[PDB]
């Protein structure tokens, strides 16, 4: 298959690794954590999370585009496509706000120390039950209220990783797109941030390592489709010939420097 593609699929290996362990080791979240990691993980998520999630990917769009630039017409096509996809999305998503019961870690751990047995809990209307989880959290005192609401603002119904999918897809993009463009320090950041928010679904207890594999594997088929079009309609993202004189001129710009 193509060599655009190829790395996307890498990509898509390497973010299935962590997660993959982590569903392997046969971890499950647990409460307690030590609060500083709560909170970092917490602003990792909150990169993604949509105050303040509107600047990474503008940035992220704007250096994209800045990166793309000698095929700028092909970039904001692919764009337009995941800006369109996003909106998608969005008609996707609220089909699915009452076909979900799956929970998150956190309500297994909350109807233990509420004394609720799993039978009942679940021979229940499917909203007096996820609201029962929202009323609950309320009168928890245990938890501090960022995490609380996050959880209350969450539901604890295991929707599919709107944060994995965004981080994800990024760093499928970066691999992708700029792996023959050297941006060395763009990919690696955008891969550990990816799984930074990953890794950070699991220590909130939002999500299950099937969720993020899953979430991860939408991103592989999204964005090597995306491309796909963006191709097939505006031409080629790979470098041009005019991009890879002036890259190979700061190689040897930058060797014969020291002379
Ligand atoms: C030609 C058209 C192709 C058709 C493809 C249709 C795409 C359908 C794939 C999505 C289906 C998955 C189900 C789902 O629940 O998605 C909705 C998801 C949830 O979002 P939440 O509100 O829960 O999360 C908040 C934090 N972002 O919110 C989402 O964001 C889902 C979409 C994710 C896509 C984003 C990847 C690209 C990101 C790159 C940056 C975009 C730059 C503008």
């Amino acid at each position: 298959m193509r060599s655009i593609a190829r790395r996307t699929a890498v990509g898509a290996a390497l973010l299935l690794v962590m997660p993959v362990a982590v569903w392997i080791s046969g971890w499950r979240w647990q409460p307690g954590e030590q609060s500083w990691l709560l909170k970092a993980a917490f602003w990792v998520t909150e990169t993604v999370t949509q105050p303040w999630g509107v600047i990474t990917h503008l940035i992220l769009f704007g250096w994209f585009l800045w990166c793309l630039r000698f095929r700028i017409k092909a970039a904001f096509v692919l764009f337009a496509i995941l800006a369109a996809a996003i909106l998608v999305g969005q008609g996707v998503k609220s089909w699915i706000k009452d076909k979900v019961q799956e929970p998150r870690p956190f309500v297994i751990w909350l109807e233990k120390t509420h004394h609720i047995p799993v039978d009942e809990f679940y021979t229940l209307k499917r909203a007096e039950r996820g609201n029962l989880v929202k009323e609950q959290l309320a009168e928890e005192k245990n938890i501090p209220q960022y995490l609380r609401s996050h959880w209350q603002k969450e539901t604890g119904f295991a929707f599919p990783s709107g944060h994995t999918m965004f981080a994800a897809s990024w760093a499928l993009l970066a691999v992708g797109l700029l792996w023959p463009r050297r941006r060395t320090l763009t990919i690696a950041i955008l891969l550990v941030w990816a799984t930074g928010v990953m890794g950070s679904r699991l220590l909130l207890g939002m999500h299950w390592p099937r969720d993020l594999v899953v979430a991860t594997l939408i991103s592989w088929a999204l964005v090597a489709v995306a491309t796909w079009l963006a191709q097939r309609i505006c031409g080629p993202l790979t470098p041009p010939a005019e991009e890879n004189r002036e890259i190979a001129q700061r190689e040897q710009e930058s060797l014969e420097h020291h002379h």
